[PDB]
């Protein structure tokens, strides 16, 4: 499997754009940057409100925690090879505590309302606006070869009152190379794509276009998360009893990919349920035809059928959101 877009894109580069390890950090001075009050916080890192005591303007500070070098230099590179793309979060520096060594990555500020408040509160033009803008983020870093492999609420900071969007926390991302096998230990489990359920490892960039779909299907039909399994093995089932089992072993059949016995026991067989059966009186002002029909696009088990982030970009859905933009 391959992607159907963006395939070449390391491949035309120079290996120094892709080749992360050999990356060496300039590290900056940790001094310029002060912690004002913490804001989040993650089982890789911490992160709070700071401010550049040179220019006194506010920035974001995210502490890592305990790490491999490997993997620091991964979300490094990515990100400098983001900077300045539609609504990806901007690095400005790099710097670590002498002593221990403890790095820190410094960003332009970005305010935020957690998803759990904000959410409720969006109206069916503010989500066509919002999911638009994320999906600018997500046509850029794939067009630059990377895949984000974390899509989901938490990584999506909004400023409502300005209305500006951030993809944040590229920690998970990774190089797109035609054939590679990667890990499928990525992505958090509510937004898991088939593919990664089933150890389908050489994925692409459409891994975000389900993780999108699930974040999409959570907001219009206010039910998150909206694939909801306690474990790996539980999350396929959810899926499976909504898209139905025959579209699974349409999947599995064409990738030849073999499932765990106890997995495909747990599975079982279920028929499809229509998007339409999640309407209820609590979503019925955000579900539309045109909402269900992006949708439908994006929730495929085969990731090579889903919308790319640039076709979805032009469904129908948008097109006010383009109209005024
Ligand atoms: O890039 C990252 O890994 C994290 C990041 C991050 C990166 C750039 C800008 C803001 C960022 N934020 C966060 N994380 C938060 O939890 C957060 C919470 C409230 C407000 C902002 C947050």
């Amino acid at each position: 499997s391959k992607a159907r877009v963006y395939a070449d894109v390391n491949v035309l580069r120079p290996k120094e754009y892709w080749d992360y390890e050999a990356l060496t950090v300039q590290w900056g001075e940790q001094d310029d940057y002060e912690v004002v009050r913490k804001v989040g916080r993650g089982k890789y890192s911490e992160v709070f409100e700071g401010i550049n005591v040179n220019n006194n303007e506010k920035c974001i500070i995210k502490i890592l925690k305990p790490v491999k070098k490997k993997k620091i230099k991964r979300e490094i590179k990515i990100l400098q090879n983001l900077c300045g793309g539609p609504n990806i979060v901007k690095l400005l520096d790099i710097v670590r505590d002498q002593h221990s060594k403890t790095p820190s990555l410094i960003f332009e500020y970005v305010n935020n309302t957690d998803f759990k408040v904000l959410y409720p509160t969006l109206t069916d033009y503010d989500i066509r606006y919002y999911i638009y803008e994320l999906l600018k983020a997500l046509d850029y870093c794939h067009s630059q070869g990377i895949m984000h492999r974390d899509v989901k609420p938490h990584n999506v900071m909004i400023d409502h009152e300005l209305r500006k969007l951030r993809l944040i926390d590229w920690g998970l991302a990774e190089f797109y190379h035609p054939g590679k096998e990667y890990n499928v230990r990525v992505a958090s489990r509510y937004f898991k794509g088939p593919e990664l359920l089933v150890d389908l490892q050489d994925y692409d960039y459409s891994l975000d276009m389900w993780s999108l779909g699930c974040m999409f299907a959570g907001m219009i039909f206010r039910k998150e998360p909206f694939f909801y399994g306690h474990d790996n093995h539980d999350q396929l089932v959810k899926i499976a009893k909504v898209l139905g089992t025959d579209g699974l072993n349409v999947y599995l059949n064409k990738y030849r990919i073999e499932l765990d016995p106890q997995l495909e026991a747990l599975v079982g067989r279920h028929s499809r349920k229509p998007w339409l059966k999640f309407m209820n009186a609590d979503n019925q002002h955000l579900v539309s035809p045109e909402a269900i029909d992006f949708l439908d696009k994006l929730l495929r088990y085969d990731h090579q059928e889903r919308l790319t982030a640039l076709e979805a970009m032009t469904h129908p859905y948008f097109q006010q959101v383009r109209a005024a933009e």
